[PDB]
RNA sequence: GGUCACGCACAGGGCAAACCAUUCGAAAGAGUGGGACGCAAAGCCUCCGGCCUAAACCAUUGCACUCCGGUAGGUAGCGGGGUUACCGAUGG
C-alpha cells in the first residue's frame, strides 16, 4: 500500500504548470526531500499531481497531515501511488 | 521561343535568422525599423502530417513517468502538397 509517491487528486485545473509545481513544492517540502513533482495538463493527467519523496515515511506523513487541505479553492485528495517507477526501486 | 523539369553557372538582384528597439497578443508568436545566420522559390496559400501556445468557452475526477481532448491561435525559415515567378552553363 504505502509508496514513495503520493497521488494528489482534485486539483484546480485552471492553474499553470509552472505555479502548480512551485506551490505543491512549497506545501509538501515540510515533510521531507522531494525527488521530483510530476504535473501534466493533458486531458488524462489534468487536476492531478505526483509528489515523489526521498523517504516513504515522508510520504506517509504528508498524506496523513494534509488530507482535504484547501488548495486553490479545492481540497486536495491524497492517496498513495499504485506503482512508483522513476528512480525508486531499480526502475 | 513555349512547355516540363534542372541548379555546375552567368547577370540583375531579391528575401532576411539570432539579437536589439518598438507595437499588438493571455501566450506561442506576428507587424515595423535596425541588423544578416542562411535561403533557387526563405514569393504566396494551413488542404495533409509534425511541433509550439493555452486566455475564454465546451468536456474531463482522470494513476502517470514517449507524447496526445475539443476549440481557437501560431510556425509557409519543420516536412509534404497547391499555386505564381527572374536568369538560362553550345545549358537536360
Ligand atoms: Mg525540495
Ligand atoms: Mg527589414
Ligand atoms: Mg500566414
Amino acid at each position: 500500500r504505502p509508496n514513495h509517491t503520493i497521488y494528489i487528486n482534485n486539483l484546480n485545473e485552471k492553474i499553470k504548470k509552472d505555479e502548480l509545481k512551485k506551490s505543491l513544492h512549497a506545501i509538501f517540502s515540510r515533510f521531507g526531500q522531494i525527488l521530483d513533482i510530476l504535473v501534466s495538463r493533458s486531458l488524462k493527467m489534468r487536476g492531478q499531481a505526483f509528489v515523489i519523496f526521498k523517504e516513504v515515511s515522508s510520504a506517509t506523513n504528508a498524506l496523513r497531515s494534509m488530507q482535504g487541505f484547501p488548495f486553490y479553492d479545492k481540497p486536495m485528495r491524497i492517496q498513495y501511488a499504485k506503482t512508483d517507477s522513476d528512480i525508486i526501486a531499480k526502475m
